[PDB]
């Protein structure tokens, strides 16, 4: 009863486990630096590119159109942040995908090629709402601990979204307003737990140096 609530309760466990990753613990508690965080955003640009391709394909099908806000696009802003973070655009000629990111990218392409709307909304919820929530905390700890230029953190700032609290409330309303069959609803709820597992292994690779 209530998709936004049912999503938040089903993934509440994995969400708490997502803040406890070894890489993300060291990163926010001041133990790493600008270099390791730049590695995070380089993997992010890889699967955020594959995600928004799936978003574009699902949006063109007319599924969850109001939810797939283009103002949430992160790939270009990441490319603009990686230019500053690397001090040069020559990161594009040497990006590498850790195994878990490749596994994350393959699934997002699978959702794209199947135009799997409900599975897309699951990944859309897990990444973007995390960006609009924990990403605000991650962005602050980057400035506080490492003095990163606030303009190399544009990934965590949404220029189309002034009131983040209002928008996150508006986002959950569109989640509750989605017209999903019981088959679609379970498929979405399962992929959401899958989406957290995909991210968890991305951060396990980062902490392992893969
Ligand atoms: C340092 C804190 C921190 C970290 C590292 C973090 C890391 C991640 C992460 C990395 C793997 C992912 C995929 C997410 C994904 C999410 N986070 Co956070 N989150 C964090 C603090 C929060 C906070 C605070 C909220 C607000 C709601 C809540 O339940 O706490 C949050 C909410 C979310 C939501 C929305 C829940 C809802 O309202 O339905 C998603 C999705 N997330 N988060």
């Amino acid at each position: 009863a209530g998709l936004a609530v049912e999503l938040k309760q089903s993934t509440a466990q994995a969400c708490e486990k997502a803040e406890h990753s070894t890489f993300m613990s060291d990163l926010l508690k001041g133990r790493l630096g600008v270099a390791e965080f730049t590695r995070l955003q380089e993997q992010a640009w890889l699967f955020y590119t594959a995600l928004e391709q799936a978003v574009d394909a699902v949006r063109a099908s007319g599924f969850a159109e109001s939810l797939l806000d283009p103002a949430l696009n992160r790939a270009e802003v990441l490319a603009r942040d990686l230019d500053k973070l690397n001090g040069s655009s020559e990161w594009r000629s040497r990006i590498t995908a850790s195994p878990a990111v490749i596994d994350y990218v393959n699934r997002l392409e699978e959702i794209r090629d199947n135009v799997d709307g409900p599975a897309l909304v699951a990944h859309h919820y897990v990444r973007y709402l995390g960006d609009l929530s924990g990403g605000q905390v991650i962005a602050r700890m980057m400035q506080r601990h490492y003095g990163v230029d606030p303009e190399a953190l544009g990934f965590y700032h949404f220029e189309g979204i002034a009131k983040l609290k209002v928008y996150k409330d508006e986002y959950r309303e569109k989640l509750n307003n989605l017209e999903l069959s019981d088959e679609q609803r379970e498929h979405l709820l399962k992929e959401a737990t899958d989406a957290f597992v995909f991210n968890h292994q991305v951060f396990a690779d980062l902490g392992k140096g893969l």
